[PDB]
């Protein structure tokens, strides 16, 4: 499920600001807590969605590398 809702955002490259919300997740440098970070990043419902998949993917691999 996760995997396939950064599919479905960052798949329609058209819909340029909500897959780089994705990718605002996935720049998992910060390792502190992301969704507050993406409680200021407010900018849409999709962007959140996005950014949180993002995320824990992203925190994920992380945690390995």
């Amino acid at each position: 499920m996760l995997q396939k809702k950064i599919e479905e955002e960052a798949a329609k490259y058209k819909y340029a600001m909500l897959k780089k919300c994705c990718y605002d997740g996935a720049y998992r440098n910060d390792d502190e807590t992301c969704e507050e970070r993406a409680a200021r990043i407010k900018i849409g419902p999709k962007c959140v969605k996005a950014f949180k998949d993002c995320c824990y993917i992203a925190n994920q691999v992380r945690a390995e590398q």
